[PDB]
Parts: structure tokens; C-alpha cells; sequence
């Protein structure tokens, strides 16, 4: 007999990008079954590391050696930077945002935190001031394919002197060719950039009328880019849960074996 | 004159542990932040490493080279989980919880996702299975010199084979003498280990009647560190803000000056 829709559903999770229909069910379970678990084997007899904890260090590396500072800010922030990042119920942002108690809520980006950083560091770094985070971020999401409800975002940010669309795309293009993944730009100066049909980042090219409200008052450039669509893009999973923190899936392998 | 306390409290803001009473506040203050501008100028022209980024990274690469699993689970977990980790109301940690709409709360503790990647790993890994975390965790707290309500913790995690106190004490003892911090061990087996009077980890031999709700049935050793109290011990930060995720400070120097 054909697969059941439900079969299908159950194979798809142990199924692997790179694994290459007369056999049972039960039979072409026990084959991926057994795939999986030596895929689990491998990773724990050799290299032992979670790929975005990996991915966290890679990056971290890539910007750190080309003069950006490594900011680690909080992840729980007051309610106030939402309304003074400008964003109202005019906004898609605003139904997003989780909130905690009556006055924080779990950051849905990490721009605030280092907006702040970017005028306290002004006081004491010479220009151009150049720092970076990696690290969760919180948005209500009706998706489930290209969108986590938690998720990873890198951002980093210069601002000062050499602050041009042109510097911007090459650090774009130097980061992501470092990464081996493809990408188009696409295009304050706004671009995106796009693994096909994907937004891998949104950049932008200041100043803007918002940076007065945060005590910024220079050229800058900077981008955002979730760590779970480079995940995805890079191993070619089909679904974002396989690149997500998780408990079903451990470096894109299903954890229900 | 002498200082006013707000004047001390200002000065101390700015004093740094290894810095070595007739001059003004303002010529006590000038030096302090020149200082303080001077070690951000260094960190920014050389390192350039976060202080709590880098203890993870090096508390990654020590477990991982033991043989641990580094594994990223979720921060924000099902509220089911705590009242299943046996935290009711004749419990401390009951009053502590951030909740997150209905059925969610930021994690106060590693444990529960973790006992899920203990009884889905035993499936597929040789014995003993070996895991390690790192991560954020959420905890309303009274206390400000050694609690933070954002902290971050690592737990390591072995079950099955070699689970004694004794490979637990040398792990333990191994892993703090790395990374160059005092301590004593004092003591399911329970123990407690010290810096002077402050608490570095909590670590446990099991098993424990516990196990049974989560599907675990071996023996394990395993134990929970705060990275904000080990970085405060090793940087000798008289309160522990200075070792938080913060935009009040960087690498414990003010971001105020
Ligand atoms: N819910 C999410 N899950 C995973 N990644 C995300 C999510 N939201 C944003 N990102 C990533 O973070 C980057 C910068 O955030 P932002 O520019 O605010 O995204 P966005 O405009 O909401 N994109 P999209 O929702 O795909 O139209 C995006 O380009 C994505 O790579
Ligand atoms: N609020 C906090 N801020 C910083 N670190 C913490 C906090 N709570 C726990 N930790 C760290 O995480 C470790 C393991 O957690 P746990 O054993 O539950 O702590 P605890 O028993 O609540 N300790 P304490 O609150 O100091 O009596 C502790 O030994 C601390 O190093
Ligand atoms: C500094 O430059 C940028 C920073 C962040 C983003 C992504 C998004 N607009 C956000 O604010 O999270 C885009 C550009
Ligand atoms: C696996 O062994 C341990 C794990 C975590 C802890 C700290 C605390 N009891 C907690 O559950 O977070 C102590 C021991
Ligand atoms: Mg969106
Ligand atoms: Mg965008
Ligand atoms: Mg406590
Ligand atoms: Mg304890």
C-alpha cells in the first residue's frame, strides 16, 4: 500500500538534506532510525559542538577581528525602549513584542540596548565606534516556516567616519562569503539581503530621524541577521525548527528516534 | 570637606579593584574617569571579547574536550515544566518565576530541558551520555550583592556509567583550577561548593526520586554553576552588577563616564 499522509510526516523528521517506494513503512523507518542515530554517534564521538552555539563562535571571531567590540546586553529590557524605538499600534512590532510583569518584556531586537552602547561608548572610544551582539530575541509569529518565536540575532553597528552604503556592502559580502552562503543585496539608505525568496538581514544606512530620541547624532551603518536562516540556508534544512534552540532537533537531527 | 556618601557612591562606581583624602571630589572623579576611558581604549584596541561571551567560550571548550554534548535548548519553556521539576507552593523557587502569557516562563533552571535530552539521547548514544549547557536563566530575587534576576548558569550532566562523588569532586576540581578560581567543596548526595561564603554550584549524585517523572532510570552526576558569580570571583567585583548582561557596565568598567 501507499504511505499515509501521517507515515510521510513521520519519515520527513528523520530525513537528512543529503540523503539519497516499495518498502514499508516500518522498514524505511528503521533505515532512517538507524542513519540518525549514527548521525548522533559521530557528533558525539568527535566533535561534540551544537551548531548554533558553533555558529555564536564563528561570527563572534569573524567581527572581533575586524575591530568591532562584543557587547552581551540584556535580554529582558523595559517596555519603554519599545515605544521609544517608535514603535506603536500603527506597527506590525507592536502585537509581536512578550511581555513580562507590567514593565519589561523580552527584547524583539536588539537595536535599543545598543543604541544606548553607541552614545555611552562615544564618551570614551575613538571614531569610528564599532561594536556588535549576538543573542536571543523574542517576536509572536503567525509562521512557522521561516519564522521562531525565539530566536537568534546578530547585529553590528559603526558609526562615525566611513559610514557609506559601500562599507556596508562589504562587510555584508566579506561575512557571508566567510560563511559560504549565497546571497543577493537588494536595495536612510535601506537594503536586503536575500537568499532567494528569504531575508537573511535587513541593513541600513544612517542617520535617520529616530537616532535623536537615543542621543545619536553621527553617520552610521549596521544590519541584522537571524542566526537560524543562516542555519538553514547553510545546511539546507527544509524547515526553521531544524536550526532552532530545541529539544526535537539537536544540529538538524530529530531527537525522537 | 569631606566626601558626601552620593559622592563616594559616585567614585566607587568608577573604582576598578586594582586601583591604588585632600583632594576634591572633582579631581578624584577627573582621574577615575580617565582611567576607566583609558581601559575601554584598551579593551577596544586589542581583545575586544565580552567577559561573560568569553567564559562561555572557554567553559565550552573545557567540557567539550571531556567528552560533554554542548546543547541549546529553549529559554522560554512550558510552565508544565516546573510544577513537573516538583516546585509547588511550599517551594522558594514558586515565588521566583517569570511568567510569559498562559503557558510559558522563562527558565529559571537547565534542569528540565536537559533531563528530556538525557532520556531521548540514551536512545540513540553509548554509555555514559555526557551533556553540557550554558545559557540564560530568570529568577525573581530580593538580594542584589550576589543575585542577579538575569543571570546566566551552566550545568553539566553525566548518566549511566561512573556516576560516583568522586568523579564528580574531580570534575569539579579540574574544571575551577582551569580556570584559576578558590574554592571548597562542602558536604541523593548533595554538595555545595564555595568561595568563602558565596555559593559557586550546586551539584547532586543520583538518582533521585525525581527521575521517574522525566522517564530516567541510571545513575548521574552532575552539578549547576552561575557564571556571574564565578566572573566575580576571579575579577574580585565587589557587587555582582558588575559581572551581569548590563549596559551600566562593560567588562565591570562603568559605561557611565
Ligand atoms: N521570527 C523570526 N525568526 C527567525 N529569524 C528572524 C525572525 N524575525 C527576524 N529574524 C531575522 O532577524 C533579521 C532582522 O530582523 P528584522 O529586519 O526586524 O526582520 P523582519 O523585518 O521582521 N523580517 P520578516 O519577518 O522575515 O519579514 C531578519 O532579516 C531575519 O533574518
Ligand atoms: N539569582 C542568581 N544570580 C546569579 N547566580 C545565580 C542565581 N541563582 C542561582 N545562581 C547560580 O546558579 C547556581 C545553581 O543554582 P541553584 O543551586 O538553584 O542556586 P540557589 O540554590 O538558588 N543559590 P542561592 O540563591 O545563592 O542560595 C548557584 O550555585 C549560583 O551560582
Ligand atoms: C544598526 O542597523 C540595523 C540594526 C538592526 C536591524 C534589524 C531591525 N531593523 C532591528 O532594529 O532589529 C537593521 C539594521
Ligand atoms: C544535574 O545536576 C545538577 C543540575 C543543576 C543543579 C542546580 C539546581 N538544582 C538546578 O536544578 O538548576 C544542581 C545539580
Ligand atoms: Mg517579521
Ligand atoms: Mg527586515
Ligand atoms: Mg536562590
Ligand atoms: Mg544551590
Amino acid at each position: 500500500p501507499a504511505l499515509t499522509k501521517s507515515q510521510t510526516d513521520r519519515l520527513e523528521v528523520l530525513l537528512n538534506p543529503k540523503d539519497e517506494s516499495g518498502k514499508p513503512f516500518r522498514e524505511l523507518e528503521s533505515e532512517l532510525l538507524s542513519r540518525r542515530k549514527k548521525d548522533l554517534q559521530q557528533i558525539y564521538a568527535e566533535e561534540r559542538e551544537n551548531y548554533l552555539g558553533k555558529l555564536e563562535r564563528e561570527i563572534t571571531r569573524f567581527f572581533v577581528d575586524r575591530g568591532f567590540l562584543e557587547i552581551k546586553s540584556p535580554i529582558l529590557i523595559p517596555l519603554e525602549y519599545i515605544e521609544r524605538m517608535g514603535i506603536d499600534n500603527d506597527t506590525e512590532l507592536s502585537k509581536q513584542i512578550f511581555r513580562v510583569d507590567k514593565n519589561f518584556c523580552l527584547r524583539p531586537m536588539l537595536t535599543p540596548n545598543l543604541y544606548n552602547y553607541l552614545r555611552k561608548l562615544d564618551r570614551a572610544l575613538p571614531d569610528p565606534i564599532k561594536i556588535f551582539e549576538i543573542g536571543p530575541c523574542y517576536r509572536k509569529e503567525s509562521d512557522g516556516k521561516e519564522h521562531l518565536e525565539e530566536f537568534t540575532m546578530l547585529v553590528f553597528w559603526q558609526m562615525g567616519s566611513g559610514c557609506t552604503r559601500e562599507n556596508l556592502e562589504s562587510i555584508i559580502t566579506d561575512f557571508l562569503n566567510h560563511l559560504g552562503i549565497d546571497f543577493k543585496i537588494v536595495g536612510g539608505d535601506t537594503l536586503d539581503v536575500m537568499h532567494g525568496d528569504l531575508e537573511l538581514s535587513s541593513a541600513l544606512v544612517g542617520p535617520i530621524p529616530l537616532d535623536r530620541e537615543w542621543g545619536i547624532d553621527k553617520p552610521w551603518i549596521g544590519a541584522g541577521f537571524g542566526l537560524e536562516r543562516l542555519l538553514k540556508v547553510k545546511h539546507d534544512f527544509k524547515n526553521i525548527k531544524r536550526a532552532a534552540r530545541s529539544e526535537s532537533y539537536y544540529n538538524g537531527i530529530s531527537t525522537n528516534l
